[PDB]
């Protein structure tokens, strides 16, 4: 229905944040004597992943996984990882954590493959809607309960290509 | 190079599956919850087809395809089409030996939190057991012989045989 | 809603038909100097495939493919074939052809892989609802416009395990 | 064994993509129909991320993963999430040379009958062309050098590099 997108987080603010995020992930896994892999969750994480891994100055791998989401459904794997994660630095890259329902199950599935380390990096965070206690090691921004778009996040499959995070305001 | 002779004839398979049908039927009789049989593609499609026709309990038929240093992949190429949360789930497989695949598969499905979770296998090689995995319904216990037929293949062959045969090499 | 399943095609009639179907597929590909593969379409074709290939007295392969269906959507591939079909006797095994919409696109996709021969075998057929002219080389039964169940075919994911084809009658 | 030196620096990539953004924008300006960019996973995720941010036309971002005697597989491991029928579809890929994958992919997507169907590639090796496939938008034309970076890998490595580099062997 009739809406309007207003700039919430400018392109410059995201670039600086990701710069620091990558400048937080680097010294974490700087001396780990094991291979590293970033796992992005399709579909709306491709832009976050692309910008983050370019700031991660650690020789790693980049993989993807498309999972269905809990919401109360079962978390199914539509597209699994290509490479293996057993004994590897796995860093789950998510665009937004509101409920934590989906991500909790994703982490549980990957944990079955027994990686050396398993962490989560998210760009946006809605603690306002948190339903499941799930540990997040890296958070870009903690945001209000606003329906956001841009930077991978969609609204009716739209606005994914926006270089900034915007809020949706229904014309009423 | 090879030839194939019959180990477990078609008639003997039908008799065993008929017995398996009765066992599974009484176990999940008067359970109340929904039931679903999950087959592990590919070589379990035939076993599933004959087994589910012997299970006289209103159940669903779902499928799943898994992939194969210690357990290289066990990825999910094709996940289930339906939910299993709060249902009675019976995993249908043709062969169990090392227990690698069934162990991880049971773990993955356990995360969806079904009411019950059992395993029904057509064949079983107890000698190759690397991982102790609980199996309730076993069709046949066989020695470490390489077998084919009834869904089981050798280099993509003999999947359509109505019997379980052995591969002798020349 | 409240319904009742009545026997339409008994188990004996199907077994005899499949016996003849396999006794129609065998002498077709009896002397073909190329590998053969049966392609079943998940999910409701597993029972048909299992019984048919046991009557096909020709050394072949058995593969599966899960496709989304046209209905007006795009036919997408949820699960593709494991093995290749280029230069092989491909026989698409379907449980029911009502519109032909889905199967037409499935055949087009497989045809791109350039097999030697490409045919279709179906158990049930509803010419009453045929929307797309699609050549079917093997038909088990031509049926009325009755909502059928059993033998792989479902109704709200039910009745798949039935050894017979049954019709659904709504209690009114 | 190896080392990696820069061929196409980060700055040069951004400048080229900026130019590509304007070209694609005018081509699909005042088209009316819906637009969608289809990326070929994996090594096109970064290119897609930077390219779609330069395309100033309301479009969708979909993805697809394909597999690789003549064209052994070209199976679809992960199909698109949305329909493309009656839409303007632009295939986004990193490297084109043999033209094997792009040819079949274009064929598969053509069956869904979109309004238009074009291809945008980051790199191009015209020397290895086995199949003549139409490509409208090309980022860089390079000789037959094995390159990495910007999504492109060598044994699952260097995918995260912000630049296009060459692999020299020792
Ligand atoms: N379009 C949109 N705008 C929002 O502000 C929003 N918040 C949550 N969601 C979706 C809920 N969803 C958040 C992430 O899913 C988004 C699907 P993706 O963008 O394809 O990755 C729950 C997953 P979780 O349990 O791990 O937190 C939103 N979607
Ligand atoms: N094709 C074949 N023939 C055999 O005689 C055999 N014995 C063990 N295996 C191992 C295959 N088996 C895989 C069974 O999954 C279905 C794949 P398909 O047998 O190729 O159709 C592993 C059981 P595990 O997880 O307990 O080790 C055999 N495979
Ligand atoms: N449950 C049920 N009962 C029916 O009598 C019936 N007729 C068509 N359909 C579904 C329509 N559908 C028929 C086959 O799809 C059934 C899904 P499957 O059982 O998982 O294979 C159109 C495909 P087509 O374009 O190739 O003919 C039915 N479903
Ligand atoms: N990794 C890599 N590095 C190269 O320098 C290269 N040159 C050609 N190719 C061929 C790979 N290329 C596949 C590109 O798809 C993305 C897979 P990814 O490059 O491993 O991320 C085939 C293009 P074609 O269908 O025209 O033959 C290369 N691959
Ligand atoms: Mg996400
Ligand atoms: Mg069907």
């Amino acid at each position: 229905m009739k809406h309007t997108v207003e700039v919430m987080i400018p392109e410059a603010e995201i670039k600086a944040r990701i710069a620091e995020l990558g400048r937080q992930i680097t010294e974490r896994y700087k001396d780990s004597g094991s291979d590293m892999v970033l796992v992005g969750l399709l579909r709306g994480s491709f832009m976050f992943m692309a910008d983050l891994c370019r700031e991660v100055q650690v020789s790693h791998e980049v993989d993807f996984m498309t999972a269905s989401s809990y919401g109360t459904r079962d978390v199914k794997i539509l597209k699994d990882l290509d490479e293996d994660i057993r004994g590897k630095d796995v860093l789950i890259v998510e665009d937004i954590i509101d409920s934590g329902n989906t991500l909790s199950k994703v982490r549980e599935i990957l944990s079955l493959r027994e990686p050396k380390s398993l962490a989560i990096c998210t760009l946006l965070d809605k603690p306002s809607r948190r339903e499941v206690n799930v540990p997040v090691e890296f958070i870009g921004f903690s945001i209000p309960d606003e329906f956001v778009v841009g930077y991978g996040i969609d609204y009716a499959q739209r606005y994914r290509h926006l270089p900034y995070i915007g809020k949706v305001i229904l014309l009423d």
